[PDB]
């Protein structure tokens, strides 16, 4: 089939490279010029051929290839130096061919050199340009890589697949006012004739091309050493060095934890962490040199909040985890990308807990799971492992399914097997697959066949010579059943719904595929129920016993039998499992009255899980909005902030939902209910930074809710801070837990909104900037909102890396959803300039501007617009996902709007 760039048959037909030429080592020399804003470069690839061949296939993109040569030392036809090579392009596969004068030899090593050149990229991918503001008003330039998944090929030609691991030797030629960083430490610096310098770096360990990295910049650092002797450096532009302190501590402590828990030393002399001014993802896990958004890494007590400190701990923890789960062990291909991204997400939980339990990140994890259930309960969801091929289909694989769900599934497991067995299984996995790859099954066989104690040969279990007890019968047997289980969770899209009926001291269990916007008898429903079956490890506790009993489904139905009768049953203890529970008969009722009478009788995660499931079931039509709203009545005595905030979030979301649609009467009663109830808690609240972290997080949430509902004291107190701050011209300090609230109130007048846009450009805290841009985005004046979008498109005052977040900010407010939607449709083509397709930024631009729509009206416009984008060849998965979400909203209103109008009215009466 293939017909290449300038006539002529491209030897290769398939999208994945040929598995016949194996690279081994890369000599790579880069000479970027940052006044010309370009680079020239060169490389030598030591390959090993396995079957004889006359063509060499390798990726490349937007790379002008000057020379091309094949040497060797084991083949005489190719000894130094010749001959030059036949290079042939094919942009449609980002592949090039090397056509060779004469067939090569099985099991012999040849050397592919090549000169190639290009312009510094100008959008977040490959080897690209970035700029920053000094404290003085100066604007400087740096050159950065981001290659994951497939943009190495834009930077130097290579065999871009994660399987093709190789050593990397790297040299960077630079000017004296710049340093240069890469994955490895700097071995040598040679002074040069004109006066340039050339840096050499230790040849890397075996690694994938997407992890290669080099930076050229004038940054500063703070450094510290690990227990195990790793040098750790936090790099940041010079007038910001002192926002790198927390990162230094956190990384050191976290890297120390990771070596212990994994029982594998981080393998490299140094570990650099650099905050990049223009960075599209939040961070990139480059072995030896991790890159970060400024907001993901820097921290400043005067102006960052405690949720910010929690976000920086999170992201640092996520990255450093990747050094094992991703860099040391890498996914065989992008279908199992979750072996990378699921584990890093989940190891956040573990490592942040272990190293910083005063951050309470253990509570907040349930949020990871609730967020993915949203998407996982629509039919436009996917299995965590599905095939992938296009650059676009690979980027798409990076979503809350491969991240959050993988983390959740894995957390389930940890509960089932217990920490000690889980941990043991991980340490095996990593040791076994060090410096190479794994596919899904590898991860389970290891987690399955995990080992204890080790108990020292003499009994047994794990050794060359273990005995054969009546335990070894099930060790090899139960472990093999754990594997049969997880394979369900990785191959089947969706999430199971357990139904629990309590007639007698016996419990009947049914199992279904939980779906939202689809009642137990729509026409839709049966088809979606078809083949689905899970291996759900369940737990439960009763009122008569706070003992944790465990049991495993089994098929569509099953029956357990309690000791004694009891008031209530409560399945999924702490909701450590990936299933929704529905209680039939009087189940919800008993459980609810139990909350109002003595809620401490239920574990506080049980409370969070119950609140979550009760509202989720309303959506699936197995419950009515009144039973759920009824269960919020207990919140007035609730003291665990997880449970309060979760409950408040459902009420706060209904309000915002009603506000969009101009349903003033429900909007206004809802406002009234929230302020009159919850008035005790709203008012126990300092405008301070005092208290723990859930305390601080409660204060922000409750103080926001008050100011969102124009509760005049709260509005007055806020504005009375903004005034003192604007007059003192910054010399006065606003607590960080209220910064966003005060700015938002302040931004309601043109005097305020102006002063704030000003402070935006001057700020050295990228976190304060974050808060200011939110406040700015809450003006009513549509002129101002539009200025913000404009500015953000230019990319000068407001970086374009911020634009998706700001369209979403604007869109979710009533005075800005039309503007946002109009803008996205009228500037689509321009947005495809600025961003991939592909990108995270495009997906947040699409769904942050449409997914909150709730009218068949809006559903109409969005459905066309997507179809308009279809044909042009723009297909994303976010298209169906969004439309399925808009519809879920519409059905929800259809089936529950009256019931919400009435519940409130009733309440007013009582
Ligand atoms: C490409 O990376 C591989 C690893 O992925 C490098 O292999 C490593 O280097 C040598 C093997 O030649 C081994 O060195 C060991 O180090 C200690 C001192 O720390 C020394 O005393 C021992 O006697 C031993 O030689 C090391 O075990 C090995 N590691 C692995 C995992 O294979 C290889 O060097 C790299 N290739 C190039 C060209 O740099
Ligand atoms: C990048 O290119 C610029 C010019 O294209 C180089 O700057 C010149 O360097 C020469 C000798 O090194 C000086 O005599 C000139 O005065 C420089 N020009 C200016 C405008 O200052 C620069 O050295 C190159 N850098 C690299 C790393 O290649
Ligand atoms: C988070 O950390 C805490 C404490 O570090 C773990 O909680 C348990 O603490 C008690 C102390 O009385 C002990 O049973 C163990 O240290 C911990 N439990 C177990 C079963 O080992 C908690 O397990 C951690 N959370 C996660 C998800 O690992
Ligand atoms: O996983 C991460 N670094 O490894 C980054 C994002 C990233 C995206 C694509 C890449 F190729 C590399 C990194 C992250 O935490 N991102 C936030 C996020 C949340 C949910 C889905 C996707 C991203
Ligand atoms: C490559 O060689 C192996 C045997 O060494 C065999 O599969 C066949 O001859 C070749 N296969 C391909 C796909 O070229
Ligand atoms: C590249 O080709 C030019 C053309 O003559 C030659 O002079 C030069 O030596 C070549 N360089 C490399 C690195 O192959
Ligand atoms: C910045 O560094 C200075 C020392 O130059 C230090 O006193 C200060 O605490 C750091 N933080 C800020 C926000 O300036
Ligand atoms: C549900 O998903 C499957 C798999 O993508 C698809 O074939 C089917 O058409 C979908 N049905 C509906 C009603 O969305
Ligand atoms: C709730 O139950 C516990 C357990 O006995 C008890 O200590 C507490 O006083 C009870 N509170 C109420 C209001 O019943
Ligand atoms: C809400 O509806 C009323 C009904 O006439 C209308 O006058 C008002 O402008 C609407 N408000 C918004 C914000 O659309
Ligand atoms: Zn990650």
């Amino acid at each position: 089939f293939p017909v290449a760039t300038n006539g002529e048959r491209f030897p290769w037909q398939e999208l994945r490279l040929p598995s016949v030429v194996i690279p081994l080592h890369y000599d790579l020399f880069v000479h970027p010029n940052l006044t010309s804003l370009d680079f020239v470069a060169s490389e030598k690839i030591e390959v090993l051929v396995s079957n004889a061949t006359q063509f060499i296939i390798l990726h490349s993109k937007d790379l002008e290839i000057t020379n091309a040569t094949l040497q060797s030392e084991e083949d005489s036809r190719y000894m130094k130096p010749g001959k030059e090579l036949k290079v042939l392009s094919y942009p449609a596969h980002e592949q090039i061919a090397l056509l060779v004068p004469e067939k090569l030899t099985p099991h012999l090593k040849y050397y592919v050199a090549m000169d190639f050149q290009a312009k510094l990229g100008d959008g977040f991918e490959g080897f690209y340009k970035s700029t920053y503001r000094t404290l003085g008003g100066e604007t400087r330039i740096l050159a950065v890589t981001d290659f994951e998944p497939t943009q190495a090929r834009m930077a130097f030609p290579c065999f871009d697949e994660p399987l093709f691991k190789a050593n990397f030797s790297i040299k960077i030629r630079r000017e004296s006012r710049h340093i240069a960083l890469s994955n490895m430490p700097k071995v040598k610096t040679i002074e040069l004739e004109g006066g340039l310098l050339e840096d050499h770096f230790e040849t890397t360990v075996k690694m994938s091309t997407y992890l290669v990295a080099y930076i050229v910049c004038d940054f500063h650092s703070l450094s510290g050493f690990t227990s195990s002797g790793v040098k750790v450096s936090i790099y940041a532009s010079p007038d910001k060095r002192n926002q790198t302190h927390y990162a230094l501590q956190a990384s050191l402590k976290l890297l120390d934890f990771y070596e212990k828990y994994f029982d594998i030393y981080y393998p490299l002399s140094k570990l650099d962490l650099i905050a990049i001014p223009d960075f599209a993802p939040g961070a990139m896990e480059n072995w030896g040199l991790i890159t970060y958004r400024e907001t993901s890494l820097l921290f400043d007590p005067k102006t960052s909040s405690a949720s910010d400190k929690l976000w920086v701990t999170r992201v640092i923890a996520h990255e450093l985890a990747h050094q094992w789960f991703g860099n040391l062990v890498t996914m065989e291909w992008w279908n199992d990308i979750w072996l990378n991204e699921g584990f890093a997400k989940y190891m956040e939980l573990i490592a942040v807990n272990a190293t910083y339990p005063e951050l309470q990140f253990d509570d907040y994890f349930l949020n990871v799971c609730f967020e993915v259930i949203t998407k996982d309960s629509l039919n436009s969801s996917r299995p965590i492992s599905k095939p992938a091929e296009t650059p676009t289909q690979i980027q798409e694989m990076f979503d809350e399914v491969s991240y959050n769900k993988g983390a959740c599934i894995l957390n389930m497991l940890k509960d089932f097997l217990g920490e000690e067995k889980f941990q043991k299984g991980i340490i095996q996995y990593l040791k076994k697959f060090s410096y190479r790859n794994a596919k899904n099954d590898d991860l389970w066989s290891s987690l399955s066949n995990s080992c204890l104690e080790s108990d020292f040969t003499s009994g047994g279990v794990c050794h060359s010579d273990p005995k054969m007890t009546s335990n070894m019968l099930a060790f090899l047997g139960e472990n093999a059943e754990v594997k049969e289980m997880m394979t369900t969770w990785t191959l089947q899209k969706g999430i199971p719904l357990l139904v629990v009926k309590q007639d007698g001291c016996s419990l009947r269990l049914q199992q279904e595929r939980f779906l939202q916007g689809v009642f137990q008898e729509d026409p839709e429903w049966r088809a979606l129920q078809e083949r689905y079956l899970w291996h759900i490890p369940l737990t439960y506790s009763t009122s008569s016993s706070n003992v944790i009993h465990r049991h495993i489904l089994k098929s569509k139905t099953d029956t357990l039998d309690l000791p004694e009768k009891t008031s209530w049953v409560k399945f999924n203890v702490d909701s450590n499992g990936y299933y929704i529970v529905h209680y039939e008969g009087h189940g919800w009722d008993q459980l609810i009255t139990q909350l109002n009478q003595n809620h401490t009788l239920l574990r506080p995660k049980d409370r969070v899980g119950l609140i979550h499931d009760v509202f989720q079931l309303v959506g699936a039509g197995r419950l009515t909005l009144d039973k759920a709203l009824d269960m919020t009545y207990y919140l007035q005595h609730e003291t665990s902030s997880p449970a309060l905030l979760e409950g408040l979030s459902y009420l706060e979301s209904f309000y915002h939902m009603m506000d969009r649609r101009n349903i003033s009467d429900i909007s206004e009663n809802l406002k009234r209910y929230l302020l009159q109830y919850f008035k005790p808690v709203i008012d126990r609240q300092s405008w301070s930074d005092k208290g723990s972290v859930w305390d601080r997080m409660l204060r922000s949430a409750l103080l926001k809710l008050a100011c969102d509902l124009n509760h005049a004291p709260c509005i007055q107190k806020a504005a009375e801070l903004f005034s003192q701050w604007m007059e003192s011209s910054g010399k006065l300090n606003i607590p960080t837990d209220v910064l966003k609230i005060v700015y938002s109130v302040g931004a309601q007048t043109t005097a305020g909104w102006n002063y704030l846009l000003e402070q935006y450009e001057l700020s050295m805290s990228s976190a304060e900037q974050n808060k200011i841009l939110y406040a700015l985005s809450t003006s009513k004046h549509q002129e101002k909102l539009l200025k913000l979008i404009e500015l953000g498109m230019e990319g000068k005052v407001i970086k374009t890396q911020n634009l998706a977040a700001l369209l979403h900010a604007i869109a979710r407010r009533p005075k800005g959803q039309q503007l946002a939607w109009d803008f996205v449709r009228e500037n689509w083509t321009h947005l495809l300039k600025k961003f991939d397709l592909g990108s995270y930024d495009i997906r947040m631009i699409i769904s942050g501007t449409t997914a909150h729509f709730s009218s068949k009206d809006k559903l109409q416009e969005v459905k066309l617009f997507f179809e308009s984008l279809e044909a042009q060849g723009s297909h994303l998965d976010i298209f169906q996902t969004v439309l399925e979400t808009i519809t879920k909203n519409i059905k929800w209103l259809e089936k529950n709007l009256p019931t919400l109008r009435t519940w409130l009215m009733v309440n007013t009466r009582h």
